[PDB]
């Protein structure tokens, strides 16, 4: 039986028409045309045999506006101004983009849902969507030339981004900026080894998870036994699962199903030692990558 | 280690301006205009308490251009012209869509992945990737409202339209039509159940899954041991599995991590009893939603 869940993206138009390609030398990865600014990652500031400990307040004081290149794809735009916000550039151009959508900027929080558009040389060639991990990575799919990339959120026709794309870490995942310009985690943007935070699993995303098994029939893990929040909380810290935090998705789950979260929180603490054989939706695993939003949204129909 | 690979789609924004809203009688789903023409699934004409054995050639004669209501959302378009082309209608309208996008119609294979644009009145909602089943059927996410939502691929800027969505079946998996009226499968656009054929593992994408495994440093499961193609089919007949055939895609694999297609298909019959506690790409199981060519353009960029 299938559950109805898939990796489900925004329609990624309206971002798509905000991607352009920004090179400064030998430099070149993508940006995001919002209004009369381009943002991108400052290292395209950088030379390739300085990528590992760059001194950008060095390089971005060896800049003028002629530096950088901007080109859209589908227009060269003029760069009138430039400046550095963390690890980001904002490039002032001489043209507002006439496709701006309505926008903001937010920082997403782990655990968390967001779509990612995969460009290369300013040009959109996949869509995907990721979960922020706790250790504020993403498994993400990006290769050289990605950086620029944008994630966003959307509520009604305004989109929120809320990422951009940086780097790779060793293991293979992936990490960049909030538009504010503080990267995610404690990750800076040198090309070195940097420790990486140990991930967990995302408790209220298995939770969701749970009830979305429930939804499709699929409850034999659902007994009358409880662990309350606290308790839960206090047992997540000892096995690398995050502290749960109800919220009102959640409890909508939970009036629809009829089983509460603290027989679900029991029943997390069981299957983490084993599915004895047995599976849930297909997996003989603990899912964290769907949201309690996700199954109201594809399941329920529930904004 | 993560593996690089994510469920990715095209980008949807060439699609999205070609969605519309179809309404004929009480009944309302998603169309698709393409220079004059709009396509949509024949039963927006039927009434509810029809949707069960409806009689379309009559409902056809029944209806008059004036019968069906085109709007598009982000302009009604006027209805010249009305056909009945297998499970699909062909409405001509007034006016050619100035963004209908070049394109052509194809028959999506089983195994082979393709990029869906879900749509509710007329309105882009989310997209998402699927692989057609070997019981041609997908693994969508797909509610009331939603027929006439399209699958595609894309090759350069062309896109290769594959899929009309038209029902949920007992299982929850999806199915639909091609362009050519055809539905996938031998399913009926009738509110009536329906046998399923029995699904099988995508033999191809399992082996290209083994080389993307290799390829992050994941090899424990490849012996010298080897098994012919011809008596894997024998065996894969036999077990679930469709039979295997390779492609230039498969062939670049091989050569990129230097491990034969038949030392892939020796170790997929020993997984297939058991893993024995290891695991492959974080997963306990077979994978077999990730094609050959995801794994070259995902993880190696190669086209």
């Amino acid at each position: 039986h299938h559950s109805g869940l898939v990796k489900m993206s925004h329609p990624s138009g309206d971002v798509e028409a905000c991607m352009v390609q920004v090179t400064c030398g030998s430099m070149t990865l993508n940006g995001l045309w919002l209004d009369n600014t381009v943002w991108c990652p400052r290292h395209v500031m950088c030379p390739a045999d300085q990528l590992s400990d760059p001194n950008y307040d060095a390089l971005l004081i060896s800049m003028t506006n002629h530096s950088f290149s901007v080109q859209k794809h589908i227009a060269n735009l003029r760069v009138v101004g430039h400046a550095m916000q963390g690890t980001l550039l904002k490039l002032t151009v001489d043209v507002a983009n006439p496709s701006t959508p309505a926008y903001t900027f937010t920082t997403v929080k782990p655990g968390a849902a967001f779509s990612v558009l995969a460009c290369y040389n300013g040009r959109p060639t996949g869509t995907f969507t990721v979960v922020m991990r706790p250790n504020y990575t993403i498994k993400g799919s990006f290769l050289c030339g990605s950086c620029g990339s944008v994630g966003y959120t959307k509520e009604g026709s305004v989109i929120n981004f809320c990422y951009m794309h940086q780097m790779e870490l060793a293991n293979g995942t992936h990490t960049g900026s909030a538009f504010d310009g503080t990267m995610y985690g404690a990750f800076m943007d040198k090309q070195v080894h940097q420790v990486q935070l140990t991930d967990k699993y995302c408790s209220v995303n298995v939770v969701a998870w749970l009830y979305a098994a429930i939804l499709n029939g699929c409850a034999w893990f659902v007994k009358p036994n409880r662990t309350s929040v606290v308790s839960f909380n206090e047992w997540a810290l000892a096995n690398q699962f995050t502290e749960f935090v109800g919220t009102q998705s959640v409890d909508m789950l939970a009036v629809k199903t009829g089983v509460a979260i603290e027989q679900l929180l029991y029943a997390i603490q069981q299957l983490y030692t084993g599915f004895q054989g047995k599976q849930i939706l297909g997996s003989t695993m603990l899912e964290d990558e769907f949201t309690p939003e996700d199954v109201n949204m594809q399941i329920m129909g529930v904004v």
